[PDB]
C-alpha cells in the first residue's frame, strides 16, 4: 500500500491535477479583488478556496508519508511545507503567495528558478561590501542631516531608505540634495561620491555575473 | 503568363519601386500631422494616399497569385497582408502603421528584426516567471492598498499599471512610496523586496540573451 | 626648406606645446566663466584668447603646407580644421569647441575615440529601425493626443521630444501617462508597448556591441 | 623579543580579536545615532569608543614596530593608519570610516575590493575623455543659460551639477530642459546630443570592462 500511494503520488496526472488546481485557484483570487465580483460570487469563491486548502494539505500529507526527511532536506517542499502552513491559519493578503506553487510544480519554472539562485553564491561578497558601505553611510547621513531634515535621514531606518531611493537615481538631486543645498551648501560632497562608488559597484556585480556564466560553459 | 507575372513580381525594380513609394508615403504622413499644411494641400495628400492603397493591394493581389500557400505561411507576407488589410477600412491613426513596410521590403531591416525576433525564443521562461511575479503581486497589493489609495491600487489593473511603474524606478519612492508610509508605515517591507526582485530578475534576463548570443557565435 | 618645415612641424616638442597651449587655454575659459574675474582681467584674458587663435591659424597653414591633400583625407585634421575656422569669426559659446583639440593632439585620446567611433558601424542597422520605429509612433501619438495636450504632442518635434523622454523613463508615467490617462483612459495601451520595445531594442542594441567586441578580440 | 612581538601580531587570534572588535563598534556607532539610547547608555558608549581607538593605536604602533617601511609601501596598512589618524583628533562624523577596517582585516573583503580596484586602470582613458566632455559641455552651459538661470547654470560648479544630474537621467526634462525650451526654444539641441554622448560613453566603458575581465580570463 505504501507502493501504490507513492505509485499514485508520483504520477503525471497528479501533479497536472494540481497544475491544473494552481491556475484554476489564480484565477479565483484575480476575480476576488473585484467588490462587485464578491458580492454576487463571494461565497462560492470563498468555497472554492477552502476546499483547495484542504486539498494542498491532504496531498502534503501523502507527500510526508512518502518521503520522510527527504521532504524536510529538499528546497522546494519545504517551500510548499511553508506557503500552505501560512495559508492554513497581513496573513489573509499572505494567503496569496500559494499561487508560487506553479513554479514548483512545472519543471520549467524550477528550471529557471533554480538557475537564477544559483547564480547568487557568486554574488555574496559584493553584496557585504555594499551593505558596510550602505551602513557607514546611513550613519554618517544620520549625523550629518538628520536633526535638520528628520523625515529623511531622522533615524538610520529612515537614511537606509533614502540612500536606497539614491542609489537607484529615483529624484536623488531635485528631490533629496537640492533640498539639502539650501541649507547644507557642501552636501553633493557627500552625495557624488555616494552614486559613484554604488554605481561603479552596481556596474561591477553585474559584469561578474556575465562572466561566471561564461565560466561554466566554456 | 504566370511565369510572366513572377518575373515582374519578383524583380528588383518591382521593390525598389515598392520602397521608393514607402519613403514618399511615409514623408507625405509626415507632412498631415501639421494643420496648415492640411489646408493648403490637404486634398492633394489625401489623394496620394487613396493611390498608394490601392497600388498596396493590386500588388498583394499578384503576390497571392505568384504564391499560393507559401503567402500565409511567411511572417514578413502576413505582416504586409494584416497592416494593409487594417489601412483598407483610432482605426483612422493605425493606418500609420503601413510605415513598418520599409522593414519587411528592405533586407537589412529583415536581416536585424528576426535577429531581435530570435532572441525571444530564450527569454519565454524567465518572462512567465516575472509575470507571475507580477500578478501575485498585483493581488497583493490591490488587496493591501486598494480601499486607501484607489487611483494607484484600486483594482487589479491598477495595481499592474503601478507594478509596472515601480518596476521602471520612475517615482517609485517619491510619488508612491513615501505617500503610502504616511498612512502604512511599513509599505517599505512589499516594495522593496519587489525592486529587488525585480531588478535581479531583469538583471539575469539580460546575462542570459548575452550569454545565448556567445553561444550561437562559438 | 620643405623638408626643414615638415621637420619643425613633426617634432615631439612641436606637438608637446600645443598640448601645454591647449591646456592653459582651457584654464583660461574656465575662469572666463567668472564675472568678477572678467572685471578683473577680462582684458588680460581676452588678449590670451587672440594670440592663442592665431598661433593656432599659423599653425593649421603650416601643417597644410606639409601635407596638400592628405590634410583634407584625415578625419582629425578635419576636426582641428573645422573647429578653428568655427572660432575664427551663439557663435560666441561655440569657441569653447576647440579645447576637443586635446583629443586630436594626445595619442592616448585618439586611440579611445577612434574605438568609440569603430563601434558605431556596427550599430547602423539598429538605430535606424529604431528611428523607423520612434517616426511612426511620433505621428500616432501627434494624432492621438497632439489637439487636447499640444505642449508635449502638438506637433511632430514636440511628441519625437516627449517619445524620447519617455524611452529615458524620465517622468513616463506621473508626468506624462497618468495626466493623459485622466482624459484618454486606454493611453497605457499605446506607451507600454512603446516601452517594451524601446527596451528591448536598446538591450539588443548593446548586446551586440558586446559580442562584436568579443568577436574583434578571438 | 621583536620576533615575539611578530609572532603576537600575525597571529590569527590577534586579528580575530581585532575583528570582534570592529563588529561591537560598528554595533555601537548604529545604537548612537538613536538620542534616546544617548541618553541612558551615552556615557558607556563614548567610553567603549575611548578604549576601542587607544587599542587600534598601540596596535598600529606595534604593526609599525613589525615592519619599519613595509607599512607606508602597503595600500592597505596606509589607509589602516590614515582613518585612525582622521579619528585621533564635520571631523566628529567623519570617525564614522573607522568601520571600513572590516574590509582590510577581512580576507574576502580585501579580495573583492582589490578586484573592483584592479578593474579601475583600465578605464582611465574613457574617465577623461568625459571628463574633458563633461568640462566642455560645463563651460557652454554657463554660458548659455546662467544668467537667466543662475540656480542651475549660473556657476561652472553649478553647470558641472546640473549635467551630471542630466547624465543620471534623474529629471532632466521635466525639471530642467522643459523649463529652459520656455525661454530658449532651442535648448535641446544642446541637451539631446549630450544625452547621446553621455549614454553611448557609459555604454562603452562597461563593454570595455566586460571585455577586459574576459581577456584576464581566456
Ligand atoms: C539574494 C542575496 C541576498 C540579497 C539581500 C540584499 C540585502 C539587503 C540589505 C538590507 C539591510 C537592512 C537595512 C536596514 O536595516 O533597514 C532598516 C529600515 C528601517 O525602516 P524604517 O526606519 O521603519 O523606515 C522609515 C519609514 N518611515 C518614513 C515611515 C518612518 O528599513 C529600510 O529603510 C529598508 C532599507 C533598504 C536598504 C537596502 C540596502 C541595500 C544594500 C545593497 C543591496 C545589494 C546591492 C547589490
Ligand atoms: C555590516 C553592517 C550591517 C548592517 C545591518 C543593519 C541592520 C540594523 C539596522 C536597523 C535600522 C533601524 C533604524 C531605526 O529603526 O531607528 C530607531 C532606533 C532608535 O530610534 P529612536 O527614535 O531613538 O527610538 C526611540 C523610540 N521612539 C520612537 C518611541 C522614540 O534606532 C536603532 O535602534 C538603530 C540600531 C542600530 C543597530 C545596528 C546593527 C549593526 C549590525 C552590525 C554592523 C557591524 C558593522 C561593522
Ligand atoms: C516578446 C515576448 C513577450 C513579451 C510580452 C510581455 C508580457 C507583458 C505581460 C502583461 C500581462 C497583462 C497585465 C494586465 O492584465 O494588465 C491590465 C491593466 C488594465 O488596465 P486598467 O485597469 O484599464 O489601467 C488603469 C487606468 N486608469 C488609471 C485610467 C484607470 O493594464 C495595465 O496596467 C498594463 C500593465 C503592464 C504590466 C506589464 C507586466 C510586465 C511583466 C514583466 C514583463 C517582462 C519583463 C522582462
Ligand atoms: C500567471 C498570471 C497571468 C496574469 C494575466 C493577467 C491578465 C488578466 C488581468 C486583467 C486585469 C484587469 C483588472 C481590471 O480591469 O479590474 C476590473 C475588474 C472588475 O473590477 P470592478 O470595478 O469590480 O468591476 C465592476 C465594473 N464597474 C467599474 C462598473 C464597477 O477586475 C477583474 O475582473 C480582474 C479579473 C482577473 C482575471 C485573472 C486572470 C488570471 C489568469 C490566470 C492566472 C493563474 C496564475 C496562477
Ligand atoms: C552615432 C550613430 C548615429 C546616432 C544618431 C542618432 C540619431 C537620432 C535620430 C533623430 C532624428 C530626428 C528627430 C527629429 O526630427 O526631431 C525634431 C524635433 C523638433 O523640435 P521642436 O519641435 O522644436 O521641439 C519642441 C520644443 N518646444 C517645446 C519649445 C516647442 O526635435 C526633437 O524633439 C529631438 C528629438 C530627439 C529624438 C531622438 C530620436 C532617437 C531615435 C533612436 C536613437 C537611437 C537609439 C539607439
Ligand atoms: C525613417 C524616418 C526618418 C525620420 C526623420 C524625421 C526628420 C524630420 C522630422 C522633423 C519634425 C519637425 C516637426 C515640426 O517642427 O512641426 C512643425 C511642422 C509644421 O507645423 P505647423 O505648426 O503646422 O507649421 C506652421 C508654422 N506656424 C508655427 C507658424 C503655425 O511640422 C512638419 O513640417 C513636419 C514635417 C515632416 C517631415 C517628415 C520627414 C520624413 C522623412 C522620411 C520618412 C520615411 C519613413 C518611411
Ligand atoms: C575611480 C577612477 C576615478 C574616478 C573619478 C571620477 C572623476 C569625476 C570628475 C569630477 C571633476 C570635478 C568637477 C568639478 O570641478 O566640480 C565642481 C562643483 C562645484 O560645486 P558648487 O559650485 O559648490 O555646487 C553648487 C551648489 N550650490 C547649488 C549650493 C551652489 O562640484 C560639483 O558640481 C560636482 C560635479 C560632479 C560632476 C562629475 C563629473 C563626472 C565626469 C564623468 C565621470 C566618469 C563617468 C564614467
Ligand atoms: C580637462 C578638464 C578638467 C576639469 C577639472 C575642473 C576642476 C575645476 C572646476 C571647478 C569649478 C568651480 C566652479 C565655481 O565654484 O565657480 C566659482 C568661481 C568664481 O565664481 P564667482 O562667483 O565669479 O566668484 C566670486 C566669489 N563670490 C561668490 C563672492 C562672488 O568660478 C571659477 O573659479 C572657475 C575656475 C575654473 C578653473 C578651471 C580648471 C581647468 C582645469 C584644466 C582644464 C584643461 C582642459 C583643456
Ligand atoms: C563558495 C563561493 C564560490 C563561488 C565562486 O568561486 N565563484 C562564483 C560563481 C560560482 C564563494 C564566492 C563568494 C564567497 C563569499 C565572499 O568571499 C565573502 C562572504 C561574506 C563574508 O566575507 C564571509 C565569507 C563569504 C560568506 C564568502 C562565502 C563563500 O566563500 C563564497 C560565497
Ligand atoms: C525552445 C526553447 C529553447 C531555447 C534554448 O535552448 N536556448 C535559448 C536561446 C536559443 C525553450 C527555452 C525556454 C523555453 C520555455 C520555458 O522553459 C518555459 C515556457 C513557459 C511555460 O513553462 C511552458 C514552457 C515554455 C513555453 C518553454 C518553451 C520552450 O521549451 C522554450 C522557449
Ligand atoms: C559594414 C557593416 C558591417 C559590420 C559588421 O559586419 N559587423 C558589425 C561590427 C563591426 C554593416 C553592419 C550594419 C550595416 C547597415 C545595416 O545593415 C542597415 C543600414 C541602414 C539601411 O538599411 C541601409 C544599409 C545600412 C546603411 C547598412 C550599412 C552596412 O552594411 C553596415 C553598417
Ligand atoms: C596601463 C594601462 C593598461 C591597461 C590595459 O592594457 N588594459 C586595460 C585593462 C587591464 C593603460 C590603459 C589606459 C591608459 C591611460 C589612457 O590611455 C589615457 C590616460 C589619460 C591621459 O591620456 C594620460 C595617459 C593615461 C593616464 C593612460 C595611462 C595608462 O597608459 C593606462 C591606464
Ligand atoms: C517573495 C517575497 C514576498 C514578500 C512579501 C511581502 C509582504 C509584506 C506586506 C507588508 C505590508 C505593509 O502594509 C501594511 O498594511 C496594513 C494593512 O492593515 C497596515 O495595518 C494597519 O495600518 C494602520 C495602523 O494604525 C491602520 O490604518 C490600520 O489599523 C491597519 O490597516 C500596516 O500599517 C501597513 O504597513
Ligand atoms: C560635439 C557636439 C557639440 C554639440 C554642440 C551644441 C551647441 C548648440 C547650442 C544650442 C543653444 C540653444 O540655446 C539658445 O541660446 C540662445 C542664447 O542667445 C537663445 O537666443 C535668443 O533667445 C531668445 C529669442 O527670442 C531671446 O531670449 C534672445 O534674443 C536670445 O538669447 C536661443 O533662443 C536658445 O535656444
Ligand atoms: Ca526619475
Amino acid at each position: 500500500m505504501y507502493l501504490r500511494i507513492t505509485n499514485i503520488v508520483e504520477s503525471s496526472f497528479f501533479t497536472k491535477f494540481i497544475i491544473y488546481l494552481i491556475v484554476l485557484n489564480g484565477i479565483t483570487m484575480g476575480l476576488e479583488t473585484s467588490k462587485t465580483f464578491m458580492q454576487s460570487f463571494g461565497v462560492y469563491t470563498t468555497l472554492f478556496k477552502q476546499i483547495v486548502i484542504t486539498i494542498f494539505t491532504i496531498e502534503i500529507i501523502l507527500r510526508i508519508y512518502v518521503h520522510r526527511i527527504s521532504f524536510f532536506k529538499d528546497p522546494w517542499s519545504l517551500f510548499d511545507f511553508f506557503v500552505v502552513a501560512i495559508s492554513l491559519v497581513i496573513l489573509r493578503v499572505l494567503r496569496v503567495l500559494r499561487l508560487f506553487r506553479l513554479v514548483t510544480a512545472v519543471p520549467q519554472m524550477r528550471k529557471i528558478v533554480s538557475a537564477l539562485i544559483s547564480v547568487i553564491p557568486g554574488m555574496l561578497s559584493v553584496i557585504a561590501l555594499m551593505t558596510l558601505f550602505f551602513y557607514i553611510f546611513a550613519i554618517m547621513a544620520t549625523q550629518l542631516f538628520g536633526e535638520r531634515f528628520p523625515e529623511w535621514f531622522g533615524t538610520l531606518g529612515e537614511s537606509f531608505y533614502t540612500l536606497f531611493q539614491v542609489m537607484t537615481l529615483e529624484s536623488w538631486s531635485m528631490g533629496i540634495v537640492r533640498p539639502l543645498m539650501e541649507v547644507y551648501p557642501y552636501a553633493w560632497v557627500f552625495f557624488i561620491p555616494f552614486i559613484f562608488v554604488v554605481t561603479f559597484v552596481m556596474i561591477n556585480l553585474v559584469v561578474a555575473i556575465i562572466v561566471d556564466a561564461m565560466a561554466i560553459l566554456n
